[PDB]
């Protein structure tokens, strides 16, 4: 029922802004068809984790407070995939990175980021026109994305001097983390959960701040071991943060506790493409037993989040349900 | 007053927007002084023609609609600042597309295109934290800019099928203008003119919005003929429009009146990077006496243009003084 109700929303969506685009922006079948495929291709095919995570907040709250709920529910299902497209623009801006006479493949690349970002706008403009919520929802909606953008700065400039290792520390780690990933990955389908469940206002935001953060974290640091010992063929994608030199939870962790020497070898070695180079890297992580280390920082962040549902269920009952489900996933 | 006043204010916004991420976004002073050289660089130099229309609208209504007067007008400059960043939004988005391990110039490029369109968003939604119209200023603001993306495809794929001299058609040539420059140079001053000063519903948005196309067509045509004959040292750029294969002006108006053997020797000439085959292009162009019918045709639109504002000024008078002087900067 969630995953089908919320496939049948995108095709809802879908159809309003292609025949948008036919009927008010004058476009040719030709370029709405190109336009239906690319939305396609870019949205759907993930896990939907962000979108129905709104889904389940809603449902959730209808609860544990007729015609209202069927109208949560579709509203919570537009705002899933507010998110859903803001992942698949973030993704198309990404590939724009490493992907490299006009060069008509770029151009519409570029194209897809703007078109694939506008469209949140046109839907929550649409569905939400008559919505008391409607400019809450995008403000907030407006500076989650910001703060994505200000997380990515972070992030691509880690190593450098914004016109190097100074910045690979934990508290570092941790602001790449809440900017970059947490803020639109987990705090924001929650917080739109609450907005079209009218229960904004209903719960200890802190709490939910502090819970969103740490699951991102949580979900971090095991990404950023998968990223480097998880094969490709069962990760799904090449590892490249040695190679990237990335501010990694195993290089900041290797760094507080290699010797003298160590770190002058890990600092001749981290951010190159050479394959002697990248494995030993790996080759100092598994010497500096990173992996036991691995295991007990989950462990208290999992207790951290564990015992942080507590205090969010005292206030706000139903909301906890939904959080513990989001945290399971991870 | 105008363009001293409307500096003033960009120093107002530029510190809001980076105390803001020093103090609730955690940024270090490096990265502040990073984003305000970058601010400056992609914002500041142009020649504010958008900006500073949404000022002359404001005061031009004013005097024909003492404490409303200073807040109408700050918010007129920051509505300018707005239509200034997001041209300059643009103009990064384009930079990245002719400019071509983890390329740290085009990964700060795509993040620099990603702030300066929140950063519409971000002062919009402080110094109009408090106005009524803040809602009706977003999503004007945001269906504009979509437009503007739905423009640059039209522009970008006007030679291919979209998965060819076929959409080389005048009827073509003025959708793309529309989408792609007039409705964010010219009519989305003047509509976020009329916002600010309350007098939106008083104006024949027809006439208002006819008008825009009609400069937005005489701008681009000059541009179309400048692009090409007008020499680098005086245009300010190298003009790349018969390399680049552009739906421009000159070209849809020479396959109208051409030969059958003039039109197979353009269509063999056109869009490529040889010297000789460009210059073959502007040799079509002037036997074609293309330049005395941009003459003639710009003559109409300016016939055009001198009497629609009449039809404005009839319900709307104070609003038609700024659209002359508009049009008179084209
Ligand atoms: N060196 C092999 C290895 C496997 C799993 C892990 F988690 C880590 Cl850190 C290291
Ligand atoms: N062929 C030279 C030339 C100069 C000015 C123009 F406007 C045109 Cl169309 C052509
Ligand atoms: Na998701
Ligand atoms: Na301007």
């Amino acid at each position: 029922m969630p995953m089908q109700m919320f496939m049948q929303v995108y095709d809802e969506i879908q159809m309003f802004l292609l025949e948008e685009l036919e009927l008010k922006f004058d476009m040719d079948p030709n370029r709405v068809r190109y336009l239906r495929k690319m939305m396609d291709t870019t949205c759907l095919g993930g896990k939907y984790n962000r979108g129905l995570t709104v889904i389940d907040v809603a449902e959730s709250l209808l609860s544990l407070s007729g015609a209202r709920r069927k109208r949560v529910l579709h509203d919570a299902c537009v705002c899933g995939w507010m998110i859903e497209f803001l992942q698949a623009h973030y993704l198309v801006e990404d590939d724009i990175m490493d992907n490299s006479h006009p060069d008509v493949t770029v151009q519409c690349a570029i194209n897809d980021g703007l078109l694939l970002k506008s469209w949140t706008h046109m839907m929550a403009m649409h569905f939400f026109a008559d919505r008391p919520f409607l400019q809450d929802l995008l403000c907030r909606f407006n500076r989650v994305d910001y703060t994505t953008a200000v997380g990515q700065l972070y992030d691509v400039t880690s190593m450098f001097d914004s016109n190097d290792f100074a910045e690979f520390t934990l508290s570092n780690y941790k602001r790449i983390v809440k900017y970059k990933t947490a803020y639109y990955t987990y705090l924001l389908p929650l917080v739109m959960g609450l907005i079209v469940s009218e229960a904004l206002p209903t719960v200890d935001m802190g709490v939910t701040e502090e819970l969103a953060m740490l699951m991102g974290e949580y979900f971090q640091v095991q990404d950023d071991v998968m990223d480097c010992f998880t094969p490709p063929e069962r990760l799904g994608k090449v590892g490249t943060d040695i190679q990237d030199a990335k501010c990694s939870w195993l290089a900041v962790t290797f760094l507080a506790k290699a010797s003298s020497a160590q770190v002058a070898e890990f600092k001749a070695n981290y951010g190159s493409g050479d394959s002697e180079k990248v494995a030993t890297v790996r080759r100092l992580y598994e010497e500096a037993d990173l992996q036991g280390d691995y295991v007990a920082y989950e462990a208290a962040v999992a207790e951290q989040v564990k015992e942080l549902i507590e205090k969010l269920r005292l206030c706000s009952p139903g909301f906890a349900a939904s959080v513990e489900t989001l945290w399971g996933k991870t």
